[PDB]
């Protein structure tokens, strides 16, 4: 059987005969020498039908050598059969997420925020832990404890990029009792004097989404994103964070400030 | 804000902002002219964020290009959606085809059979439908029922390849008194003679196993493939049909036999 009608016969293209013979998964049985022509036989239909069937259960080529040259072989079967069980929870995850983005380009016609899943480290942080009277009271006292921290710590270098973000360690929703943490990450330990102190704040994978823009709005990405976190099954593990990109350290405009609101949150 | 340090604010490789940078997406704020080095502003980091959103979703680059400026374009996200969809769909297969695959090699020592899906095309065969008193009895009949049409056709040239075999078109396991149709694909019409008539079978998509060996213990195969449907949620759709490749007309060896059984299945 030449290698024409051998693959009309198994029923796919010339091409992929020629690459199954280059590396070694399928060779033909007979080449004649000058020409180079290849000529299969029954016995490589018979091969051929195993290495489709295998190759429908999106098995590697590799993979597939290994599973025809090498018997009792199971753990490599089962290794991908718990690689096949992650791409279907990861998909699944990605048709919520699918369903949800298409959800809201009919429900508005602009996206204002987008939500994405990304991974923080762990951080070395000074942070004080405190009840704020009002959020727009919370912005003033910041800059002395930014003040009164490098003067406590001599030579202390903030980390870089600069990580400076609250914790909100509240379970429910206000406006003027806002119970809140500063914390903000540097490269060394340091000196514990006064509402100021040290710890470290460890490596969380959180959702966060981006605004720009000023503060009062901020609650909407909130809203946003707590739709997400109800929507694709997250649970929210940790206090909800909001990290600083941009405000009146870089920029003077207060409607070009961007912060980033950050979801602790665990696949459940 | 040179590229390593944005490469380590959205902790992403410096081949990635590259990359992005060559495609035209992304492009940076300031390309000094002198060294080409790239400075990258907020605003980039913003318009990377909604780019790694939908790089988490499986959008591809050229998708995503043409998602984040034309914000109109809408159709192609519930197309992606349906991408996924069959992605999802095809995935549960693998995996009941996989956890199939590893109980029956958990079972026996030797994986005798290994089921595949294929597309067989419609075809124009002869056909002659008839009832069978054994299996032997059958064997022997068919060559002189070839001998009679060969006769009654001057001119028939059957296809390349040669696709010829039979359907049982009954339901339950019948030994003897077999309702057996054996049919051949022929190149073009003819003329009806007797009780053989010509017909067009249609196109199905056929799980089919290839046996190796005498024709008395095809049988095993039938019952490991309907295990195969009963198990990975397959439904039998027509009668199955058996096409013989290999036998005792081309190798007078009863080992060297071959024959591809394949059942007209539907997914469910
Ligand atoms: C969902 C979350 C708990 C989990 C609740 C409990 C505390 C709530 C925040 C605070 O109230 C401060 C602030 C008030 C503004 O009005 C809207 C934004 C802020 C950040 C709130 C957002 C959100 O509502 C929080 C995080
Ligand atoms: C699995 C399949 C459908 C089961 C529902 C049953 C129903 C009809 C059965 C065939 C016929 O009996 C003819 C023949 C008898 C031999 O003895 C063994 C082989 C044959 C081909 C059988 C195989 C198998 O057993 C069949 C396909
Ligand atoms: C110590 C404590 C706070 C700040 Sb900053 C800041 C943070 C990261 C990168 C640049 C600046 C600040 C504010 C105004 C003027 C100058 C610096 C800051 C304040 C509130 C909330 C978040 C960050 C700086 C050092
Ligand atoms: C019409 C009917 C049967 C056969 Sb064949 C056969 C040939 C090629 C591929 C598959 C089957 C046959 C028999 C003798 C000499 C040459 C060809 C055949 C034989 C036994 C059982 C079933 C079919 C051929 C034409």
């Amino acid at each position: 059987s030449q290698i024409g009608l051998f693959s009309k016969i198994c029923r796919v293209t010339i091409k992929t005969l020629h690459y199954y013979n280059k590396i070694g998964l399928l060779v033909p049985a007979y080449i004649n020498p000058d020409n180079g022509y290849r000529f299969y036989t029954s016995d490589q239909l018979m091969k051929f039908h195993q290495i489709a069937s295998l190759r429908q259960l999106g098995f590697t080529i590799t993979e597939i050598v290994t599973l025809t040259q090498d018997e009792n072989s199971c753990h490599i079967i089962e290794r991908r059969r718990l690689e096949i069980q992650k791409q279907i929870r990861d998909m699944a995850d990605m048709l919520s997420r699918i369903n949800h983005y298409l959800q809201h380009k009919k429900k508005e016609r602009i996206m204002l925020y987008q939500a994405a899943l990304k991974e923080i480290p762990e951080c070395i942080v000074y942070s004080k832990r405190f009840i704020v009277p009002d959020f727009s009271s919370y912005i003033k006292l910041i800059p002395p404890i930014g003040q009164e921290v490098m003067k406590a710590n001599p030579g202390l270098t903030l980390t870089t990029p600069a990580y400076c973000f609250t914790l909100y360690h509240d379970k429910e929703y206000k406006e003027k009792n806002m119970d809140v943490e500063f914390c903000e990450a540097v490269n060394d330990f340091g000196k514990n004097e006064g509402n100021i102190i040290f710890q470290v704040i460890p490596a969380i994978t959180a959702v966060t989404v981006i605004h720009k823009g000023p503060y009062d709005s901020l609650r909407n990405a909130y809203i946003y994103l707590m739709q997400w976190v109800e929507d694709n099954g997250y649970l929210l593990t940790n206090s909800p964070r909001e990290s600083y990109i941009d405000g009146i350290w870089n920029k003077q405009d207060s409607a070009e400030w961007m912060t980033e609101i950050q979801f602790p949150v665990e696949k459940v």
